[PDB]
């Protein structure tokens, strides 16, 4: 209903400033021409996308009627709308590492401080306002807060891309010489594109400044190591959790060899085969048995006794097959 | 058990292929010192990442036993690993689209003919092998077909990444004027990174170059969006048909409306009520209802009969609770 909301319009504030902070950052790489954010205005595109997938899934995981096309209703969608931004996270600290070790083998240097500053510290102060909105890991059943965790490591995820940036202007602006046309700057670090044109005249004399230091280069590439293995170390518990449903594992709570056991204690019922349990989406879990019983009479009060051994670990969604003989 | 063979070693050859031409494009690209096949050598790092999800999934579904940890076996394991496939897949065809874009706003020249070129087709030899050891795909259930369709659009997206390089490597090297070191080489398509350098001597006279044509630097990002509009729509039947699975929606072969009117059509059966039919992998379809019968005595031939009604649609997995009264 506001921001202080209903999962609906929480999403959907962050994705009207993403939007308009990407136009903020092609209106300035424009009009001071430098076409080097056009390249971080981009990247800001994965992050319109990733808040999609969140929204869509949220719409659809509304509708718990059983419908003619899913009889069990659409609520496992927002599982995999938590899947799908976990993989296209890792298909994303995947494209940081192998662009962050071509900078290696040859550097680049930024040209402009204090404008690149200018929209790190101002773009800083975007991505701590998606970390403020998504309480319960902002510090001031589990349905859709598995959605939101998804969206919320794309959030972590450009949080941590304006501390490097902020880390990385102010060391070229506090330490750099610079190399301006003419007047000795060879830039021993860096291949020189003007090579075969500084050999007309040795100029003046030792004029030197050699571009500064050289190991400033190489720290807008050691930070994009330290960040990859921050993200890939906390998407890892999202994509097993949301995961391991989809595949229909036994759920954590349940323990098998404590429930055939008690099947079998239950007076009247010889055995148990064909047992199944698996987890729908949060705590809503289904489970399903054969019983071979003897009495074709008394199933009236032995199914109550078989539903609350089931009931007695948390399980309600039952369904029994008496094989009489 | 060799290249003609059953799903282990046939994606077991082909990383054994794209390890060895990622070997053989860091030699060339040393040797000749060039560092712009550094961008295309880890363009088959892609497609190592993701011969390794499709031969994991594959070691885990042949777990069909009741595990304690999953009860129905580890079956679902290769439906999610084509799904995995096809969002590393959209999630790679869309950071073309932005290295795609970059291109069009400041362009880039090729600057070595005849080596992309003995690398390009080079390498169009490998990724049309992939295409024809992918046989039902290669013109000389549908469990393990679905994942070796996830493994073959990522060979479908590197022999079309090879006839970008072999079709464009032909027109720099048979029109390209190009820029030697001096002798009025200006760059009119270009921006001169040689700007203040030129203007020392206006040289001998009117020895017009130009770089040639300035159409055909835009031809290698032209032709990488018609390669993306390719691959989303050849893996849009993937990407549908492997998540609705997941999301346990009524298979297409059953009509809900045919099965609820014919159970009703049962003698002694009154009324059927909380019917569930999803598929577990391929044709694996498993099916549960609740059934109030009236006559505690005749449920012997009366569950026959159901599941008569049952086997008449293919779906085998049964059980049903009949609640007396």
């Amino acid at each position: 209903m506001g921001c202080w909301g209903r999962n609906r319009g929480r999403l959907l504030c962050m994705l009207a400033l993403t939007f308009m902070f990407m136009v903020l950052e092609v209106v300035v790489s424009r009009v001071t021409s430098s076409l080097a954010m056009l390249s971080d205005s981009f990247h800001m595109l994965s992050n319109v996308l990733a808040l999609v997938v969140a929204l869509v899934a949220e719409r659809f995981a509304r509708r718990t009627h059983a419908t003619q096309k899913n009889t069990f209703g659409w609520i496992r969608a927002e599982v995999m709308g938590a899947l799908v931004n976990a993989i296209f996270l890792t298909g994303l600290c995947f494209a940081i590492l192998l662009e962050a070790i071509e900078r290696f083998i040859e550097p680049h240097e930024m040209q402009q401080p204090l404008v690149v500053l200018g929209v790190g510290v101002a773009g800083l102060l975007v991505n701590v306002l998606g970390l403020c909105l998504f309480h319960h890991h902002s510090g001031f059943d589990r349905a859709g807060q598995l959605n939101m965790r998804g969206v919320f490591l794309h959030v972590l995820g450009n949080a941590l891309g304006s501390v490097i940036v902020v880390v990385n202007a102010l060391v070229f602006y506090f330490s750099w010489k610079g190399c301006s046309e003419g007047d000795f700057c060879v830039n021993p670090c860096f291949p020189d594109p003007c090579k075969a044109f500084v050999e007309i005249i040795n100029s003046t004399h030792a004029s030197v400044y050699e571009a500064g230091p050289c190991w400033v280069l190489y720290l807008d590439p050691t930070l994009c190591v330290v960040m990859v293995c921050i993200l890939l170390y906390t998407t890892y518990p999202l994509l097993k959790e949301s995961a391991l449903i989809l595949l229909q594992t036994v759920p954590k709570q349940i323990d098998i060899r404590n429930l055939i056991k008690e099947l079998r204690n239950v007076e009247g019922v010889e055995e148990v085969h064909e047992l199944h349990v698996w987890q729908l989406a949060g705590s809503r879990i289904i489970a399903t048995a054969h019983i071979k019983c003897e009495d074709p009479t008394s199933y009236m009060e032995v199914a109550k006794t078989i539903k609350d051994v089931f009931h007695n670990h948390g399980i309600h969604a039952t369904t029994i097959q008496p094989e009489f003989a």
